[PDB]
C-alpha cells in the first residue's frame, strides 16, 4: 500500500517514543529509492558496524590491484589486544589467514584482531574514510583502530543511518563492488551470527536478511544495519538503526530494532 509507506515515519516514531538517547533510522527501498528516515543525518557511534565500511575498503584495494584476496597474512598473539577474549582461540598460535578469511571472521564473528590487521592493509582509519568519500559516502568517519577505541571510548568511529543505508543500497544493486566480491561480502553478512535479536527477530519466518551488528557494553550502544529481502518480486529494504545512550535495557533496545524492521517490512510488502 502507498498509504502504509507514507505513514511509516509515524509508526516508527511510536516505537521509539520515550526511548531516550539518540536514535538514527533510515529505511530505503532499494529498487525505487523510497526513503523513510528519523535523525537520518546524525553521525552516531558505529562500534562493530564500522567493519562493513572496512570490508568495502579492503575489497576496493583488491579491485584497484593493490591487494589480492588470496594473499597470506601472518597473525600472531601480539596482534591480540588485552581485553579481547571473545574470539581468541583462533589467535593462540602464529597462523596464516588469507585476506578473504580475515574479512570473513571480521564480518561474521565481529572479530577485533582480524579487523585491525585489515585496517593496516588499507592504510589505517584515514584511508577508510577517504575511500568512503570516493565512493559517495561523506558522512562515515573512521578515526580509530579497534585497539585505540578500546583504551579510550572518547574517539569513536561514527556514521549516519542514511549513509550506511545508502551504502547497503549500492551493495545490493551491484553498483558498489565487482559481482563476485559483492556475493562474497553479502554471503558473510547472511551468515553473521550476532544479531538474532535485532533486524531478524520479528520478521516473518522465511525472510532472507544480510546484516552487521554493533554493540557497546551495558547498553550504551545497540546498532544493526542490513538488507531485508522482500517476498515475491517486491524488492529489498536497506535498513540502518543506530541507538546511542538510550535509557532502555539492552534487550529492549534490540526489541526496538526488531520492531522497526518489521514495521518497515509491513509497510513495503503487499
Amino acid at each position: 500500500k502507498n498509504e502504509a509507506i507514507s505513514m511509516l515515519t509515524e509508526r516508527l516514531s511510536s516505537i521509539i517514543n520515550a526511548a531516550g538517547g539518540d536514535i538514527g533510522i533510515a529505511v530505503i527501498h532499494v529498487e525505487t529509492g523510497h526513503t523513510t528516515a528519523i535523525q537520518g543525518t546524525t553521525q552516531l557511534p558505529l562500534y562493530s558496524v564500522f567493519k562493513l565500511p572496512l570490508a568495502i575498503a579492503v575489497l576496493k584495494e583488491i579491485e584497484e590491484n593493490r591487494l589480492q584476496l588470496d594473499r597470506k597474512v601472518r597473525v600472531t598473539p601480539a596482534d591480540v589486544a588485552p581485553g579481547w577474549t571473545a574470539n581468541a582461540a583462533m589467535w593462540r598460535r602464529p597462523i596464516d589467514r588469507t585476506v578473504a578469511q580475515l574479512i570473513e571472521v571480521s564480518i561474521i564473528r565481529s572479530d577485533n584482531t582480524s579487523s585491525d590487521k585489515l585496517l593496516q592493509l588499507v592504510g589505517g582509519p584515514a584511508a577508510v574514510t577517504h575511500r568512503m568519500r570516493a565512493l559517495g559516502f561523506p558522512n562515515i568517519e573512521i578515526v580509530s583502530t579497534v585497539r585505540e577505541f578500546s583504551e579510550n571510548r572518547t574517539r569513536p568511529n561514527t556514521g549516519s543511518a542514511e549513509d550506511l543505508a545508502r551504502l547497503l543500497v549500492q551493495l545490493q544493486k551491484g553498483e558498489l563492488l565487482q559481482p563476485q566480491h559483492s556475493a562474497l561480502l553479502l554471503g558473510f553478512m547472511h551468515r553473521a551470527t550476532t544479531g538474532t535479536e535485532r533486524l531478524r527477530g520479528s520478521l516473518p519466518v522465511g525472510t532472507p536478511v544480510a546484516d552487521k551488528t554493533g554493540t557497546g557494553d551495558a547498553g550504551v550502544v545497540t546498532n544493526d544495519v542490513g538488507i531485508i529481502t522482500l517476498p515475491k518480486g517486491q524488492g529489498h529494504l536497506a535498513i540502518a538503526v543506530l541507538i546511542s545512550g538510550s535509557k532502555l535495557s539492552p534487550a529492549a533496545q534490540e526489541k526496538l530494532i526488531a520492531e522497526i524492521a518489521r514495521a518497515a517490512y509491513d509497510a513495503h510488502v503487499s
